[PDB]
């Protein structure tokens, strides 16, 4: 699934760590946590433990921990997001 | 590697852990390394194991120097609770922001 975030100063909001999640051999690049009031917060669609495979078409995967990071840093106002969802987001009580 | 004792309270998705026989930097013996920690998962909800982290001894059964497979076949044949024994890995993991 495709997610388009609008940076603000802050950035996306978002808190990464490279990883190889279960199954995978790859190196992968996944969602730590999302910065609370930031832009992926409020877009509420990404969560801690989904995998961001490209953005703006470049590739996040097999690639070293720097080289991922730079790739997310440089990017515009408007970020598109390849993201792997890894169901219920919240319970009524 | 600082040593903790871990007991783990599984659920219906089991442990929450992908494991790996590996060797550590300088040893020369074979350890049961945590590959990933599941998000959602029993480990990942107690919060104190992480990739990096070796599972040395489980319900008192050593892990240290024995092969991939048999490490498996102790560790799904635990209970609810698992005791573990655990080296925490020294890396300090630098929080990246975007």
């Amino acid at each position: 699934q495709l997610i388009k975030l609008h940076k603000n100063s802050n950035g996306m909001g978002l808190s990464i760590v490279a990883a190889k999640g279960a199954g995978q051999e790859k190196l992968g690049i996944y969602i730590k946590s999302v910065v609370p009031g930031g832009a992926a917060d409020a877009d509420g669609r990404l969560q801690a433990g989904d995998q961001l495979l490209r953005v703006d078409g470049q590739s996040l995967i097999g690639i070293t921990q720097e080289r991922a990071a730079d790739y997310l840093v440089r990017t515009g106002p408007v970020v598109s997001l390849e993201v792997a969802k890894q169901i219920i987001r919240e319970i009524i009580v």
